[PDB]
């Protein structure tokens, strides 16, 4: 079985595929543009992704690989009232560039199922797209599609750090994505059973993208403070995981 | 800083300690009695916990230990309407000795903040005592006593596997557990502030622990399928992505 | 796969399960005596291992597991030129009780092989024995006798830190134990093929054992500063050594 | 802390910088020349390098990272009288290109110590140069140069397996270089104290460099069948058990 693994407590520059927006300053992943002031811009998109590509599937094995990443983001926009839009963790093909700006997050192109893509994503959105978001703030789990398969309620927290984590098993097919506000105590929780084979390319970047709405006063950060990555490719541990990174 | 990491894939009992009607079989970590026919008997206590004791304070430096566990675990009972009481993955003192069964799991004596007990524990309870239970089948934070500080909705699903994921942060000193029925897409979390200096001593066993009701009729299973755990102990002043691999998936 | 991992960069007295003489102070695992002042006793006896047992090979599915191990020692005589007598590695039976003092390090009885034992050992050798050593200190693999299998020249350099690597893997059969002395910048390898359905058991206890001399003249310190081990029982693979060494010490 | 890891045990194009005659075929990393009938080739050079840079030394914090990396390659000559010349493991500047050929490996420009190049390498020497190298076979700790600033005896068995162990602990700034040749139990060590300040810039690529001699008759194989890494870099101021196993 072939490894690979990392875990940034502070992001680097010189590892990552920067494309847009997103850039690396003061051990932050500003995914966006900020002002001047540190005030965020409308308009913006951005994406990161690491350096090294991932097989997530064989073809000749037919094996799937087991995967979980955690990371700490932090959305925060001076008016809560009027934000836009949000981040999302995705895996995406390797030499693949940026989508739509705005409620596509940079990753979709339309609503409709279109597997052209070959994108999976979990979405944490802040602004309700009626043209196919759900009532209120959600954590969704995105393929091929912006409209999300499914959803959970999220209480967003304004300027308030955000501890995630998803988890692939291979055994089940199950993707599940989590998400913490420690300094709050609440917790939130989606799962939902996925085909990797169908979905993605058998080798993919693995990576974020977070945009701003269109609106000019309807701006936000989009901000990741840390990111931890371990994959299994049978020929995946999550106690001994999320020590040497998250905790 | 120390380290300390296990991944039962199956059960075995040369590296455990067992106390009460827990037995190992099959691979199977099978916390309450089954009869001869595979039917859960009533009356019944159980405890398994694992052959090293762990730091999970450390008085001298103040610092304090950041753990994640990892199990799969599977509730089956025969009538749905009557079952008792659930299983419970727990922190004990080092040389703990079992408690009440019935309501209590074996771990706690009064529904008061009993602070000579010593006991974190994350519950997985299916019967409902009004006393100090909420209204349905709920995973429960217990710390120092049965009545747990917080609780949150869990729709237990009979006979079905529940992959469980329980983490502490010391930065945080926030305590996550969140639990998956990979056969129904269904997921449960529940997160609560807690402070171990506070509760819990300088060395615990970390295991588990589950019961069976007071009536006849009142009858479950309380089974461990596997297991994994891991823990870190900075000495000057815990990844989540290669813990789960190694063991949950 | 199966795993049981754990790093000691600091000793503890309650996840250790200790034999004789051997005792732990201050972060240190002293397996042998040590008077006030800090001088060594003479006819000392220690043994220490790692509380919870561990499969080295499953009867049932034939498959063996693959292990790694890395430490830290220190021996420091006074009188260099008169030492006695060395400390080792071992995996030895879980019930198992210290044997013979002396240049027998506590885990034989004789120098002919005698499967009785069951125990595979690497033994860091000081006291040179004409009966069965080589002339110059060794390394030594020891297989259910006193008198190893295979040796290699070691510069033991008194008073200074050894970092030590033993490491197993089933698909060769090949242990290979290293010494580096980072003090003076050398180094030392040993290796050689060992069926461990064999020679050991299904599970074992793991830790070390050490000893000092019968004179008055003939005492050495036997202490372990740091000790870090990893094992990998396969369902139905090559240990990562990489990722190890760095999650050890 | 900051952590890289990964486990080649079977080598893919997909996350590698391939280099000059450097190839991937069936997952073993061939680095120089074969024939479609299996001939080994002369004037080859291959290097072979992990897609992500590895930060193991911080500037701002004086941080430097200890690793680790484990290897099993394979040795064949059709003349053992007459190989050239070896292969070797390279920590390398963030965008270098292949330098000399033949018994510099590919690696170094000449004898001397030239701190323009910023390469560490592991090297193993199946070709005795009568300019720098010792009388036989050895592995040779190269700093700058060719010339090793330490060597040790190594008896290559030819078209036999070599799994390879090198370790750099921080906290004693010693790095250590083995060999075991699992075929016939034999074992081989280097260890010595270099300062990855003075010698590697902050970021470097992570890989292997190998080479065949200039006249015809000198022909080998130099193949890599799996691969292992691990880092850990702090914030302030390596198991090798769990790495070992969780590697290869
Ligand atoms: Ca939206
Ligand atoms: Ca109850
Ligand atoms: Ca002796
Ligand atoms: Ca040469
Ligand atoms: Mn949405
Ligand atoms: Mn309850
Ligand atoms: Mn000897
Ligand atoms: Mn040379």
């Amino acid at each position: 079985a072939n490894l690979i693994s990392f875990t940034f407590k502070k992001f680097n520059e010189t590892n990552l595929i920067l494309q847009r927006d997103a850039t690396v300053s003061s051990g932050k992943l500003r995914i966006t543009k900020a002002a001047e002031n540190g005030v965020p811009t409308a308009g913006s998109l951005g994406r990161a992704f690491y350096s090294t590509p991932i097989q997530i599937w064989d073809n000749t094995t037919g094996t799937v690989a087991s995967w979980a990443t955690s990371f700490t983001f932090n959305l925060q926009a001076p008016n809560a009232a009027s934000p836009a839009d949000g981040l999302a963790f995705a895996l995406v093909p390797v030499g693949s560039q940026p989508k739509d700006k705005g409620g596509f997050l940079g990753l979709f192109d339309s609503k409709n199922y279109a597997s052209s893509n070959q994108t999976v994503a979990v979405e944490f959105d802040t602004f309700y797209n009626g043209g196919w978001d759900p009532t209120e703030r959600h954590i969704g789990i995105d393929v091929n599609s912006i409209k999300s398969i499914k959803t959970t309620s999220w209480d967003f927290a304004n300027g308030e750090n955000a501890e995630v984590l998803i988890t692939y098993d291979s055994s089940t097919n199950l993707l599940v994505a989590s998400l913490v506000h420690p300094s709050q105590k609440t917790s939130f929780i989606v799962s939902e059973r996925v085909d990797l084979t169908s979905v993605l390319p058998e080798w993919v970047s693995v990576g974020f993208s977070a945009t701003t709405g269109l609106s000019k006063g309807y701006v936000e950060t989009n901000e990741v403070l840390s990111w931890s990555f371990a994959s299994k490719l049978s020929i995946n541990k999550l106690a001994i995981f999320n020590l040497e990174g998250k905790a």
